[PDB]
């Protein structure tokens, strides 16, 4: 419980895989790592379990150093994609083995295996040898068995990974109830974003290594730090649009729109480091686009994909003042064919902005779910 | 090249993986087969490319009888995960305009069959893949058969779905046809984001295109649902389908189910709420728009929408909504 990284660095040769790292994981916390694959999420979690040195920095479990310490001393269980079960054992002494080497009575282990044979629908599969499951049982039987044993820290390195689509989503929601009733801290990496915003408490988002972001979920989705969070968070990508900016104030920064359409728009963000002439990035999410019974800022283009997906509509749409197709999502079934023109509002209280280092001009308008000033 | 199959049928041994199998796939028509893992999707496509073979039934290329006749012949260009990367050059520089599949492409094959292609890559990566396979449908009108356990490809990719359910064809339409229209509670259950909710309920009356029935509350309210009544008995358990998204936010409120707060998911562009009806077992999922600021355990009070209900007999039939849904001929 309670695990501790302060500047952990991490370098092959002269590759750096993780850079100054510095996260304070909170006793019962549920932590997700996420990022695209290479930026380090892995190599991460086998720095915190033991299986990679630490290149500089030093890492606390329980307000000791565990640097030194070999993995099974560090109070840590680890799972991860694809693992391998012991293929001489059964499916229920595959579930059992990590709490029998930490020694613990039959009573206890038979009642966990039981209940985790339950939540993983597995309780049918008990007797048979791994071999004679399929892919996505294994797997699940990898899971089970650290729940099992119920580490003082778990690691999960994208678990779901090997299940169909419908069985993430009921593993997603198992190991939330999981954790509420155990309340381990859980460390959990995935390149999913989706996932990310589900289970975790706080999220931090790696870029190639670097530490881009840490906050709650909420607060990654309203105000990324980035370009890269930005358009990492949020299913359907964020819009971007090239802008410059036109004039500034306090709190308070004016930009123009591009190519043929020139017109200028006031952005309630922050003014702190942006000078008038700079050529920046306008972020606009699909969801937050309006309908256009005149906001007083339109967009009107034509469509060139539509999405039906039942719940929602999602329209791509060619804006004549040229950019790349401005992607728009609208509740339930929207009637329009591959060809129409379509015209969205653009809401500024909505909109973020980027400077040309990709760092993010602080939004200024409260977004609900997130502790605001006054 | 138009593919079709005539009660298909396959089987090793006493184990039939495809039972019956009828489908009619047009020229340059975009299929998806979706269906968990062990289904049978991967079977059919060897069947079609010819890797394996039809134990009774037609496999029509067109206009032809492929169901004895080598892979090399039958002009079917398959495509996993990853690749092992005058005419030539006209071709080529043709296929790379209209964009590895490729290769495929190049090879102008009858019919382009892809078996989960998406499989093991980023989520991001899978999202920009997708919208990239049909924009070259789009603009390569060829005919192309793709298999896949994520009902989110199938609903995004497809011209036409085709459901598979232990070897068994469940359901063949359009995706709105599957989402408004599901013919039986697997259907409902296997297509759509969250899952539908399933409530027991008990008729209580009928009508001509139009049934009632009773909720599990000790409430009992009733309701009239337009769906037909062919098969439907007065005092018959049922099971009463409705989707999180369709769900009625209170305000509206007309049908109202009220309960504890179990379960608050924040995703930015929506909130999904479980909620435990102090009636029947297993929380409801509601999906709301936006950010909706709500405490577990809190009371929250939502609204049942009885043109949006389907109805299922025991046996896991639907009784055909009546309710006519936008973006569905029929
Ligand atoms: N033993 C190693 N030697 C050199 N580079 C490594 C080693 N292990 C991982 N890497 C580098 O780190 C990245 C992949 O591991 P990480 O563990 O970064 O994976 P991911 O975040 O995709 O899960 C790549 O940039 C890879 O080259
Ligand atoms: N050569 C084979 N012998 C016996 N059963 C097979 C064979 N090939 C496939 N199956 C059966 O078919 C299912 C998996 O293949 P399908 O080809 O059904 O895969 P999926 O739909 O998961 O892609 C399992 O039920 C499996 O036992
Ligand atoms: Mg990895
Ligand atoms: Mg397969």
């Amino acid at each position: 419980a309670s695990v501790q990284l302060q500047n952990v660095t991490k370098a092959w040769g002269e590759v750096v895989v993780s850079k100054d790292i510095n996260l304070d994981i909170h006793e019962g916390e549920f932590v997700v790592f996420v990022g695209p694959s290479g930026c380090g999420k892995s190599t991460l979690l086998r720095m915190i379990a033991g299986l990679e040195t630490i290149t500089s920095g030093d890492l606390f479990i329980g307000e000791k150093r565990m640097n030194d310490t070999p993995p099974a001393e560090r109070g840590v269980g680890m799972v991860f994609q694809s693992y391998a079960l012991y293929p001489h054992l059964s499916v229920a002494e595959n579930m059992s083995f990590g709490l029998k080497l930490a020694g613990a009575k039959k009573e206890v282990i038979n009642q966990r295996v039981n209940q985790v044979a339950e939540v993983l629908q597995l309780a049918h599969l008990l007797d048979r040898k791994p071999k004679a499951l399929s892919g996505g049982q294994r797997q699940r039987v990898a899971i089970g068995r650290t729940l099992v044993a119920e580490p003082s820290v778990f690691l999960l390195d994208e678990p779901l990974s090997n299940l169909d689509a419908a069985l993430r989503v009921q593993m997603r929601i198992e190991i939330s109830r999981l954790h509420k009733r155990l309340g381990r801290t859980m460390i959990y990496v995935t390149h999913d974003q989706v996932e990310a915003m589900t289970l975790a408490d706080k999220i931090v988002v790696l870029d190639a290594g670097r530490v881009a972001q840490v906050g709650k979920p909420l607060e990654l989705y309203h105000y990324p730090a980035d370009r890269f969070v930005a358009g990492f968070i949020g299913s359907p990508k964020m819009n971007f649009l090239p802008v410059k900016v036109t004039a500034t104030a306090i709190d308070q920064v004016q930009v123009e729109l591009p190519m043929p359409n020139r017109q200028q728009v006031w952005l309630p963000v922050e003014s702190r480091d942006v000078q008038v002439g700079a050529n920046m990035s306008l972020g606009i999410r699909p969801e937050h686009l309006l309908p256009s019974d005149i906001a007083d800022v339109i967009l009107e283009g034509e469509v060139q994909v539509v999405e039906q997906l039942g719940n929602e509509t999602q329209i791509h749409i060619q804006i004549p003042s040229i950019r790349q197709n401005l992607v728009y999502r609208q509740n339930d079934v929207v009637l329009v064919e591959e060809g129409a023109t379509f015209a969205i509002g653009l809401p500024p209280e909505r909109c973020h902005l980027f400077r040309e280092d990709g760092t993010a001009c602080r939004r200024l308008h409260k977004e609900p779910g997130v502790a605001s000033a006054s």
